[PDB]
């Protein structure tokens, strides 16, 4: 236990990080943010006006519901979690309600925006690297978390040495930098056959340049299991000269 939470009290719950290879403290080399946020101007469009809302007088669980038909349908379930026709190789956008809607703030296509519910934790792998893992396990089609970070412009991203912490958003392109500010998503680490897929989402701005990143249970996952995702094509057309891959997939298409 080399630190209780490294949220700080930001997340609905804590995250932990304990170390039981070598004696490594806690990382402290970034800043930690529940949020994303910019380091210079970002016009996010924030006008109320410009929000497509639905205006349900049930709990959003109908055909009708406007904010469902822009998500091609609601694909949340009464737990909050995707069904299963929900296509994993090819996500669609997720349109969440939001203020603007008449419905009620615990309607049924609100789950993004409600924050963490499982209790995760950072620790120390074998590799002397970090990774996270779940303390429970999580069904499938579940939240997990949101990938945060630093919210910065396609050229900006050009002119970074460190590149490791991407995450390309995809006119011009913008991506998240979770270097010097990021949360518990920049230290999970890759995998080829991922138990979490990275799905677009939008909640309370409808900016289709801005998209933020939740990651979804792409199975179950048992208490202990760690987190992964597949990094992509692009990181590895650059990181793949400089190490292979050491996910031990059976299906590992990088080392
Ligand atoms: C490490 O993996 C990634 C690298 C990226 C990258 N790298 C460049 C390489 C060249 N140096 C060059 C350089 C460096 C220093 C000084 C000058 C020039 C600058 C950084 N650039 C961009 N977008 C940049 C815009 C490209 N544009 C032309 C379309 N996106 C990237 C997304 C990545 O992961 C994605 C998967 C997520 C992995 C999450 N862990
Ligand atoms: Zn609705
Ligand atoms: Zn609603
Ligand atoms: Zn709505
Ligand atoms: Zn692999």
């Amino acid at each position: 236990i080399v630190s209780r939470d490294i949220a700080r009290g930001y997340e609905r719950i804590p995250i932990p990080c304990v170390n039981a290879v070598d004696s490594e403290p806690c990382p402290s080399n970034y800043k930690y943010v529940s949020q994303n946020c910019v380091t210079s101007p970002m016009n996010i469009d924030r006008n109320i006006t410009h929000l497509q809302y639905c205006v349900c007088i049930d709990d959003c669980s109908s055909s009708n519901c406007m904010c469902g038909q822009l998500s091609m349908r609601c694909w949340y379930d009464k737990d909050g979690r995707l069904l299963p026709e929900f296509n994993m190789a090819e996500p669609p956008l997720i349109f969440e309600c939001n203020h603007a809607c008449s419905c009620w703030r615990n309607c049924r296509n609100r789950v993004v925006q409600n924050g963490l519910r499982a209790r995760l934790q950072l620790y120390r792998t074998r590799d002397m690297g970090w990774g996270v893992r779940s303390l429970q396990d999580i069904p499938p089609g579940t939240f997990v978390c949101e990938y945060v970070g630093e919210l910065i412009s396609d050229s900006e991203a050009d002119v970074r040495e460190e590149d490791s912490y991407l995450f390309d958003l995809d006119g011009e392109v913008y991506c998240i930098d979770a270097r010097f500010y990021g949360n518990v998503s920049r230290f999970i680490n890759h995998h080829c056959e991922p138990n979490l897929v990275p799905v677009r989402v939008f909640m309370a701005h409808q900016d289709l340049r801005f998209p933020r990143i939740a990651f979804f249970s792409t199975r179950l996952i048992e208490a202990g299991e760690q987190l992964g995702f597949d990094y992509g094509e692009r990181f590895w057309d650059i990181k793949g000269k400089l190490f292979s891959c050491r996910c031990g997939s059976p299906k590992c298409r990088h080392s």
